[PDB]
């Protein structure tokens, strides 16, 4: 159809990629694909509650934490409902449910409505009690009044979704390699499962040219009856200049035939992007490779006492431990054992000959007695491990997403992040992982929010993923419902023309680039910028006209744009802006990283009761070293208080920060609580940022609201050009009421809190482990070697009781002591 065609051009702006394009493919595995996410999808929207998609309430079924039940009176929450110009506030239980909250609102007011948050797209509806609610918390935790308005519930017809319309050794011929402008050079085949080599041929080593030819048959000691499904073909030049892979084991179960002239990769001049099936999409200046195939569909006891605890003491080590051939020998041979333990899966699933067709056979029999796998509680950790780079087998990955299932939705958004990013291990475009992520973001209108987001920041600068990505995002686009489609397009419109303001203010640069910045701002506002876009770090938020007045440019060597919106809301409390800095050159994809494990340390200390008042800031790439961040209000940089008297000469003084604490308090209670939340966010941070070794930061990368909350910026700067093993200077020691040796009740608190913090994040070590290998694979290249990876293992102590853990932190915050200003004061000359 012509509609049909204007539709897949709507679908084209919207993903940044168009899906139709053949030119890059040797295969129909894309198309495929696109075909069988139709059903996937279609089960899920056929699935979902009209009213409750609409609405999508934000809900836990966590516990209250402790800190937030002393927040409440006599079991008593406070409800402050609007009508028009008038309010009405109302006591509840924090057991009621909003429809028991309405029908207590009308009885208190007598002599089909739903009711929504004052200023925010959030409605507090379903059956859930008050205390459940996420608004209502972030209300409790930060001593803010609970504002609603009685309206009317959003229209499900909005959400309307548009109608769908051998016995032999395997070998390769390597014909040649061919680059148009340019040493000897050789190629080498690897045919790969799970990160690990099950055979290597190489060629000759010949000159080289424009134009290398070998025509040779490299015969491999790998039957074909053996090859597993997920088996790459690893091609690489060596003079490691270039790669590419071919699986050899389609999508179809069929074994790769002919002629294939593959555009490698070239490595800049381990990480994700080398597993890539993808091809080199530039076939201008790549580096190609012609290889031609030719060669099919797809073919008790007891433990003794001290082999179970050698067994034992095998599964207990952690994630980063080397198995040596005797343990997974071991694991292998009481593979039946290794069974009843869920923890050893990922161990015993390496312990596995993936070449040997009799052993994948023998796996495959393991799994279907699979009771204390399924039986077992949830453990996010051990799920995540099943799905990284070490593991290839299809049955093995699809049991770690059959866990993730009983997933709640709040959880799905604590991970959501590291499980788009674990799409780049699949072998296939088509996976059960895929899947799970598009039936969950069709689900929940806010998960398919930051899916959309994550989707898009990967398909705007990922050469070797986009295509995937790319047909995942078109999924999920043909099922989330016309009002979503047009929120999204806004969202899009506002951010290519910001983007393009953002690269033109950084062509040029003083009052004259201020001067520019405006009258650049006054012509988007003119014919161009639509009236309202969601806030895509807050989905929730509304932005409507540019505040002209209040945009300028922040004075850094990467000039960022600080802009400065109205509410669109009319029912918001405040006439506040939303704050949004624009900024190029950094690769904010790390910081997006940085920022959700950061939220992950908070949920675990929140299952430990504790509360280190974290500020993980909104933060979106939007394309190659571009995009927005969350400006955090009332907010100062260290080194600007510092600067405040002394300069602008390094001379850092030890009270100016309390100085400016005092200022900026309108009483000496809130003063006394500014400085109870400098003690606990000055423990968190030196606390997270140990432990993921971006401690060591010059003070003008951190800030401090003036409610005496600290935090930490710029991620990326620090993890994209990557002592002390954090930040706890002077002026931060005298807040504490402490001087050079000397203590203090405020310095016992902030010790006894980073004890607290650091043991409980001990507690989820494997979790953590996971986390920051995935992290790095996927998101900082040239932070790789193992070495690398290792960090946060000896960050973490593993191997130490609590005892020795502790007096190894208390040793990390004497040696800032020792230090003082030094670090800070060579961070500075660093000019
Ligand atoms: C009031 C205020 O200044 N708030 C504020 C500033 N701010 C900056 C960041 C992060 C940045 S700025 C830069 O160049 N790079 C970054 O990563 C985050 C929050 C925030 N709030």
């Amino acid at each position: 159809s012509e509609e049909s065609q204007a539709f897949q051009r709507q679908l084209t702006a919207l993903i940044g990629y168009d899906v139709t394009d053949v030119s890059n493919v040797h295969d129909d595995e894309l198309e495929f694909t696109r075909r069988g996410l139709v059903t996937p999808r279609m089960a899920e929207v056929a699935s979902r509650d009209p009213k409750l998609y609409a609405m999508h309430p934000w809900v836990t079924s966590k516990p209250l934490p402790e800190y937030l039940w002393k927040k409440i009176a006599n079991n008593c929450i406070f409800i402050v409902i609007h009508r028009s110009t008038t309010s009405q506030t109302i006591k509840v239980s924090p057991d009621d449910t909003p429809g028991a909250i309405l029908q207590s609102f009308f009885t208190k007011m007598a002599k089909d409505f739903v009711l929504r948050v004052c200023g925010r797209d959030e409605y507090l509806v379903g059956e859930t009690p008050i205390k459940n609610f996420q608004w209502v918390r972030h209300c409790l935790k930060n001593g803010e009044e609970i504002h609603v308005v009685l309206d009317t519930p959003p229209d499900p017809a909005l959400d309307e979704v548009r109608k769908e319309e051998c016995d032999r050794k395997f070998r390769v011929k390597i014909r040649g390699i061919d680059i148009p402008v340019l040493l000897t050079v050789f190629v080498e085949a690897n045919i790969q499962h799970g990160q690990q080599v099950l055979c290597q041929r190489r060629t000759s080593p010949k000159p080289f040219t424009e134009e290398v030819l070998w025509n040779v048959w490299l015969e491999f000691s790998i039957k074909i009856k053996d090859l597993p499904k997920g088996a790459l073909l690893n091609l690489q030049i060596y003079c490691l200049l270039y790669y590419v892979n071919l699986l050899l084991i389609d999508h179809r179960f069929l074994l790769r035939r002919g002629e294939y002239v593959l555009h490698m990769w070239q490595i800049s001049g381990f990480n994700a992007d080398k597993l890539t099936s993808a091809t080199n999409p530039d076939k201008e200046n790549s580096m190609s490779i012609s290889i031609l195939l030719d060669n099919h569909p797809i073919a008790r006891a007891e433990m003794p006492n001290q082999l179970r605890k050698q067994l034992e003491a095998i599964i207990a080590t952690d994630p980063l431990n080397p198995l040596t051939a005797e343990d997974k020998e071991l694991l292998w041979h009481f593979r039946y054992e290794s069974l009843k333990h869920p923890k050893a899966y990922p161990k015993l699933f390496s312990s596995v000959k993936w070449g040997q067709q009799e052993i994948v056979a023998k796996t495959y029999q393991l799994l279907a007695r699979r009771e204390v796998w399924d039986q077992s509680a949830l453990d996010v950790g051990l799920t995540m491990q099943l799905l990284d780079c070490n593991f290839s087998d299809e049955n093995v990955r699809a049991i770690a997403v059959q866990k993730l299932e009983s997933l709640e939705d709040d959880d799905v958004l604590h991970y959501l992040l590291q499980l788009v990013q674990a799409v780049k291990f699949e072998p296939y475009h088509d996976s059960a992982l895929a899947r799970f992520l598009l039936k969950r973001g069709l689900r929940n209108k806010r998960i398919g929010h930051f899916l959309f987001w994550f989707l898009r920041s990967e398909i705007a600068q990922s050469r070797h993923y986009q295509q995937r990505f790319a047909v995942i995002l078109e999924a999920y686009l043909r099922g989330c419902g016309t009002a979503m489609l047009h929120d999204f397009t806004q969202q899009v419109q506002v951010i290519e023309m910001l983007q393009k303001v953002t690269l033109d203010i950084k062509s040029l640069s003083s009052s004259q680039v201020i001067s520019q910045l405006k009258q650049k701002l006054e012509n988007l506002q003119n014919s161009q910028l639509p009236e309202s876009f969601r806030v895509p770090y807050d989905p929730g938020l509304k932005a409507g006209a540019l505040a002209i007045e209040k945009c300028k440019v922040m004075a850094s060597k990467k000039k960022p744009l600080w802009l400065e919106f109205k509410c669109a809301d009319p029912t918001a409390l405040s006439n506040e802006t939303i704050g949004i800095i624009f900024k190029h050159g950094d690769d904010l994809r790390q910081d997006m990283l940085i920022l959700q494990i950061l939220r992950i340390m908070e949920s675990i200390w929140e299952t430990e009761s504790l509360d280190l008042c974290l500020l993980p800031y909104g933060c979106i790439s939007t394309g190659d070293k571009i995009g927005m961040i969350e400006i955090v209000k009332d907010a100062t940089t260290i080194a600007k208080i510092q600067q405040s008297t002394v300069g602008n000469t390094g001379a850092f003084k030890d009270e100016v920060l309390n100085h400016w604490l005092k200022e900026k308090s309108p009483t000496e209670e809130k003063f006394q609580a500014a400085v109870e939340r400098f003690v606990y966010s000055c423990a968190g941070y030196c606390v997270a940022t140990f432990v993921l070794g971006i401690g060591d930061r010059h003070n003008d990368n951190i800030m401090i609201t003036e409610t005496g909350n600290l935090f930490h910026i710029d991620f990326g700067h620090i993890l994209g050009n990557y002592r002390v093993p954090f930040v706890l200077t002077p002026d931060f020691l005298f807040v504490m009421g402490t001087s050079g040796k000397k203590t203090s009740p405020h310095f016992q608190k902030f010790q006894d809190i980073c004890v607290k913090a650091y043991l409980a994040l001990r507690h989820h070590t494997n979790l953590l482990i996971i986390l920051f290998s995935m992290m790095l694979m996927t998101g900082m290249p040239q932070l790789t070697s193992k070495e690398d990876i290792e960090y946060i293992r000896d960050a973490l102590t593993v191997g130490k009781n609590e005892e020795d853990a502790k007096k190894y932190f208390l040793d990390q915050i004497e040696v800032c002591r020792d230090k003082g200003w030094t670090v800070q004061f060579n961070w500075f000359l660093h000019l």
